[PDB]
């Protein structure tokens, strides 16, 4: 017997597509004390006729009561049930300081991905956005950088309490310490599960996955590195050249800029191991 | 204390605007037990988009499979236009909303309220489009062949609507006959609402600002009580060619009980009441 109100404790996943969301809330929705569910498209539909519309006695304390039952309903109900929610919305994280004057005690997780990666992946793999046009790097880079600025501004007003920005590439590297402090962050028990989301995938308590969106066919494996760098060397050069013009976010961030790659870091064994098994087809 | 839910009794008023659509939710107001309000504009707004996704192909699909089917989306719906009904205006037993196109949609809103009434306010289209003409999402602001094609085209579907929707939950409310007979109606509406009669409906004038009953927006487009007035004003101002096209340009008229070729037709004959009313507005009262 679940109950679900305005004042519960949400989690809310998001950022600049291809910037690991997918594989963030996968790992969440692993723990059993948690569902994050696929990506709902309406919420950030109806966050976006939010914005636009802000005498009919329909004040900002109406619309607003409104908005809460309205998302509410749907992550509850869009999935399996679980003591802890959570959505996963990329765009959604544009609201997030609106959102967090809804639902006082929900949560925000920034998935920040070397936006060089994010434009490879979009560009190759051909994932149509809100404006991003996939035939110039320059236009997609410039775009990513306005997009990612935004929610980061967001995030910042929102405060370290309740917003924690989460690099892919840490992640990747040391997804073991990467979740601890995650969920520290979050206040919620350890388990182990997270590590090993690949093995929940349509088992209940679970990884519920969509067979359409993008990011799914990666997710199936398990944090694996394979992702991190395979950007580099596709780059039109004039881009590797205006670089910190088209994407000064990219220093703020402490993505070097002019670095081609820059170093990441360096793995654990666990990650390491699990490439492994992904080359070898398990 | 008021309470609320998905399955409380509620009451839509809507039908093409420049229907008294105004007079009929003013006069709902006034009643003690109930409280339209205003309209809100952002229901049908949001009612619209609903329809688009589930109108779509191709989003659908997706949508389904993210977990988000009908039944959350009617679940979100619901909880969101609840909310808003609920909050906009005073609190009270009995609520109602007003929002012209909202009953383009009865059929799913009865789905979302089972316990939801429906009046569809019917007023001849000759008066309604001179009305909107002199005085819309769909409309057009230089022809009165277009202007009332258009409201049969509007009619038409919340008619179909109604009929569907079944005449124990929705009742064509007939303007000139409201107007002419205002107490007859009312006793006939609150009947078929299942409400107690209160006096305080035909007196709505005087209870304007007050509270338990009606509450106006000052920038809507009614302040005085059941008039004649407005009844056979439109007739002499149609272009000939419309008046003499008139069956083609809305076959609604007829089968609404409306004869396209009496200019105007014969409504019928006032009460005291509404008469007395009519004499005490060109007083200054
Ligand atoms: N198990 C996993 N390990 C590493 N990266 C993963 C992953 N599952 C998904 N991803 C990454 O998710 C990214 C897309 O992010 P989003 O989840 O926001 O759409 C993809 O980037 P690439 O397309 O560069 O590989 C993909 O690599
Ligand atoms: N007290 C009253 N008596 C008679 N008609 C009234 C009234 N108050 C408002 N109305 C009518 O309601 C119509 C507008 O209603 P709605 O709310 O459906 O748009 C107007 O039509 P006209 O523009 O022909 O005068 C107006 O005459």
């Amino acid at each position: 017997v679940y109950r679900y109100g305005k004042a519960m404790p949400l989690i809310f996943v998001g950022g600049v597509p291809r910037s690991g969301t997918t594989l963030m809330r996968a790992m969440l929705d692993a723990h059993p004390e948690v569902r994050c569910g696929e990506e709902t498209r309406i919420i950030p539909r109806v966050l976006a006729m939010r914005q636009a519309w802000s005498e009919a006695g329909v004040t900002d304390e109406v619309l607003d009561a409104a908005m809460q039952a309205f998302i509410l309903e749907v992550i509850a109900k869009h999935g399996e049930p679980a003591r802890v929610l959570c959505n996963k919305d990329p765009f959604t994280l544009k609201s997030s300081v609106y959102l967090s004057r809804l639902f006082p005690n929900s949560k925000f997780l920034l998935m920040v991905r070397d936006g060089r990666a994010s434009v490879h992946s979009m560009i190759t793999r051909k994932v149509t956005i809100a404006g991003f046009d996939l035939s110039s790097y320059r236009d997609c880079l410039t775009k990513w950088n306005k997009a990612i600025e935004v929610m980061y501004a967001q995030c910042m007003e929102v405060g370290k309490e309740k917003c924690l920005p989460v690099y892919y590439e840490q992640l990747v590297l040391h997804p073991r310490r990467s979740l601890k402090l995650i969920l520290d962050f979050l206040g919620i028990a350890w388990s182990d599960a997270v590590l090993h989301h690949e093995d929940l995938i349509g088992k209940p308590g679970g990884v519920s996955l969509s067979k359409i969106e993008r990011s799914t066919d990666q997710v199936i494996k398990p944090v694996n590195l394979e992702a991190l760098s395979k950007w580099t060397g596709h780059i039109p050069g004039d881009v590797v050249r205006d670089m910190a013009q088209i994407a000064p976010m990219l220093a703020q961030l402490g993505y070097d800029p002019y670095a081609n790659p820059p170093n990441y870091g360096n793995p654990d064994p666990f990650v390491i191991n699990n490439t492994q098994r992904v080359l070898k087809g398990d």
